[PDB]
């Protein structure tokens, strides 16, 4: 499956880490200072079409 291209910090089933996808469960943090990506452990939100 192919989701699409995260755009808001919380996410999981987007591109987060390079174009790879996170996992449901996770949690991404985009935009931070230089931190565009980064799949760390908590609770995201599955990025609604």
């Amino acid at each position: 499956v192919v989701y699409t291209d995260c755009t808001e910090s919380g996410q999981n089933l987007c591109l987060c880490e390079g174009s790879n996808v996170c996992g449901q469960g996770n949690k991404c943090i985009l935009g931070s200072d230089g931190e565009k990506n980064q799949c760390v452990t908590g609770e995201g939100t599955p990025k609604p079409q």
